[PDB]
Protein backbone atom coordinates (compact mmCIF):
# COMPACT_ATOMS: atom_id res chain seq x y z
CA UNK A 1 0.00 0.00 0.00
CA UNK A 2 1.26 3.60 0.45
CA UNK A 3 4.40 3.63 2.51
CA UNK A 4 6.41 6.52 4.19
CA UNK A 5 10.00 7.03 3.33
CA UNK A 6 12.98 8.89 5.11
CA UNK A 7 14.55 12.14 2.96
CA UNK A 8 16.65 14.96 3.46
CA UNK A 9 15.68 18.49 2.67
CA UNK A 10 18.45 20.69 0.62
CA UNK A 11 16.29 23.17 -0.13
CA UNK A 12 12.61 24.75 -0.23
CA UNK A 13 12.38 25.72 -3.89
CA UNK A 14 8.49 27.28 -3.44
CA UNK A 15 4.95 26.53 -2.68
CA UNK A 16 4.84 22.91 -4.13
CA UNK A 17 8.22 22.18 -5.17
CA UNK A 18 11.28 21.03 -2.61
CA UNK A 19 14.71 19.83 -3.39
CA UNK A 20 15.38 16.14 -1.31
CA UNK A 21 18.13 14.27 -0.87
CA UNK A 22 15.99 11.08 -1.43
CA UNK A 23 18.19 7.89 -1.14
CA UNK A 24 21.31 9.00 -1.51
CA UNK A 25 20.32 11.28 -4.73
CA UNK A 26 19.29 15.04 -5.27
CA UNK A 27 15.74 15.48 -6.49
CA UNK A 28 13.21 17.76 -6.84
CA UNK A 29 9.41 16.63 -5.97
CA UNK A 30 6.48 18.41 -6.77
CA UNK A 31 3.37 18.29 -3.88
CA UNK A 32 0.99 15.54 -5.46
CA UNK A 33 -2.84 17.10 -5.79
CA UNK A 34 -2.08 20.78 -5.44
CA UNK A 35 -1.07 23.74 -7.41
CA UNK A 36 0.57 26.49 -5.17
CA UNK A 37 0.23 30.59 -6.96
CA UNK A 38 3.25 30.54 -8.75
CA UNK A 39 5.91 33.35 -7.82
CA UNK A 40 8.83 32.96 -10.51
CA UNK A 41 7.77 31.99 -13.48
CA UNK A 42 6.92 34.55 -16.43
CA UNK A 43 4.23 32.72 -18.01
CA UNK A 44 1.55 33.54 -15.48
CA UNK A 45 3.70 36.72 -13.18
CA UNK A 46 3.29 36.24 -9.61
CA UNK A 47 0.27 35.71 -8.91
CA UNK A 48 -1.63 36.97 -4.91
CA UNK A 49 -0.58 34.57 -2.43
CA UNK A 50 2.66 33.55 -4.26
CA UNK A 51 5.23 34.64 -1.63
CA UNK A 52 2.89 33.54 1.30
CA UNK A 53 2.77 29.97 -0.06
CA UNK A 54 6.27 29.64 -0.60
CA UNK A 55 7.18 31.15 3.24
CA UNK A 56 4.65 28.67 4.32
CA UNK A 57 5.99 25.53 2.61
CA UNK A 58 9.71 26.83 3.40
CA UNK A 59 9.09 27.29 7.25
CA UNK A 60 7.22 23.93 7.60
CA UNK A 61 10.09 21.54 5.83
CA UNK A 62 12.86 23.73 7.13
CA UNK A 63 11.65 23.34 10.92
CA UNK A 64 10.49 19.67 10.97
CA UNK A 65 13.02 17.71 12.69
CA UNK A 66 11.90 14.53 9.94
CA UNK A 67 10.55 14.83 6.83
CA UNK A 68 8.96 11.70 4.81
CA UNK A 69 8.31 10.93 1.26
CA UNK A 70 5.06 9.05 0.39
CA UNK A 71 4.50 8.30 -3.21
CA UNK A 72 1.25 7.28 -4.72
CA UNK A 73 0.31 4.16 -6.58
CA UNK A 74 1.20 5.26 -10.58
CA UNK A 75 3.97 7.38 -11.92
CA UNK A 76 6.24 7.93 -9.48
CA UNK A 77 8.11 10.87 -11.51
CA UNK A 78 6.24 13.34 -14.15
CA UNK A 79 7.63 14.72 -17.49
CA UNK A 80 10.70 17.18 -15.77
CA UNK A 81 12.19 14.18 -14.01
CA UNK A 82 11.09 15.23 -10.45
CA UNK A 83 9.17 12.87 -8.23
CA UNK A 84 6.04 13.28 -7.36
CA UNK A 85 4.90 12.52 -3.88
CA UNK A 86 2.96 13.93 -0.64
CA UNK A 87 5.76 15.32 1.64
CA UNK A 88 5.20 15.02 5.53
CA UNK A 89 6.86 17.36 8.05
CA UNK A 90 6.73 15.73 11.82
CA UNK A 91 4.16 13.58 10.55
CA UNK A 92 2.11 16.81 9.19
CA UNK A 93 1.51 16.33 5.38
CA UNK A 94 2.57 19.68 3.92
CA UNK A 95 0.12 19.45 1.05
CA UNK A 96 -3.02 19.13 3.25
CA UNK A 97 -1.66 21.62 5.20
CA UNK A 98 -1.39 24.14 2.47
CA UNK A 99 -5.02 23.53 1.01
CA UNK A 100 -6.36 24.08 4.51
CA UNK A 101 -4.88 27.41 4.82
CA UNK A 102 -6.46 28.49 1.65
CA UNK A 103 -2.89 28.91 -0.27
CA UNK A 104 -3.04 25.98 -2.83
CA UNK A 105 -6.28 24.42 -4.72
CA UNK A 106 -6.64 20.85 -5.41
CA UNK A 107 -5.22 20.30 -9.31
CA UNK A 108 -3.51 18.13 -11.61
CA UNK A 109 -6.04 15.27 -10.59
CA UNK A 110 -3.82 12.35 -13.01
CA UNK A 111 -5.65 9.15 -11.67
CA UNK A 112 -4.25 6.74 -10.20
CA UNK A 113 -1.81 8.83 -8.67
CA UNK A 114 -5.01 10.09 -5.99
CA UNK A 115 -4.93 8.67 -2.73
CA UNK A 116 -5.10 11.15 -0.85
CA UNK A 117 -8.02 12.99 -3.35
CA UNK A 118 -11.06 13.10 -0.92
CA UNK A 119 -9.15 14.23 1.94
CA UNK A 120 -7.53 17.31 0.22
CA UNK A 121 -11.03 17.99 -1.11
CA UNK A 122 -12.30 18.28 2.52
CA UNK A 123 -9.59 20.53 3.43
CA UNK A 124 -9.78 22.79 0.55
CA UNK A 125 -14.10 23.29 0.98
CA UNK A 126 -13.44 23.84 4.63
CA UNK A 127 -10.59 26.90 3.61
CA UNK A 128 -13.40 27.97 1.04
CA UNK A 129 -16.11 28.53 3.52
CA UNK A 130 -13.91 29.97 5.61
CA UNK A 131 -13.07 32.60 2.81
CA UNK A 132 -9.27 31.61 3.58
CA UNK A 133 -6.45 33.61 1.12
CA UNK A 134 -6.93 32.29 -2.46
CA UNK A 135 -10.68 32.68 -1.35
CA UNK A 136 -11.06 35.25 0.62
C1 LIG B 1 1.45 17.88 -9.97
C2 LIG B 1 1.77 17.36 -11.38
C3 LIG B 1 2.27 18.19 -12.33
N1 LIG B 1 2.61 17.72 -13.59
C4 LIG B 1 3.05 18.61 -14.68
C5 LIG B 1 1.79 19.22 -15.26
C6 LIG B 1 2.30 20.55 -15.73
O1 LIG B 1 2.87 20.42 -17.03
P1 LIG B 1 3.14 21.70 -17.97
O2 LIG B 1 4.38 22.33 -17.49
O3 LIG B 1 2.87 21.15 -19.31
O4 LIG B 1 1.99 22.77 -17.70
C7 LIG B 1 3.38 20.92 -14.75
C8 LIG B 1 2.77 21.74 -13.63
O5 LIG B 1 3.76 21.89 -12.65
P2 LIG B 1 3.90 23.24 -11.85
O6 LIG B 1 2.58 23.55 -11.26
O7 LIG B 1 5.10 23.14 -11.00
O8 LIG B 1 4.18 24.29 -13.01
O9 LIG B 1 3.89 19.68 -14.23
C9 LIG B 1 2.46 16.38 -13.92
O10 LIG B 1 2.77 15.91 -15.00
N2 LIG B 1 1.95 15.56 -12.95
C10 LIG B 1 1.57 15.95 -11.69
O11 LIG B 1 1.08 15.11 -10.96
CO1 LIG C 1 2.06 25.72 -10.61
Amino acid sequence: KLHKEPATLIKAIDGDTVKLMYKGQPMTFRLLLVDTPETKHPKKGVEKYGPEASAFTKKMVENAKKIEVEFDKGQRTDKYGRGLAYIYADGKMVNEALVRQGLAKVAYVYKPNNTHEQHLRKSEAQAKKEKLNIWS
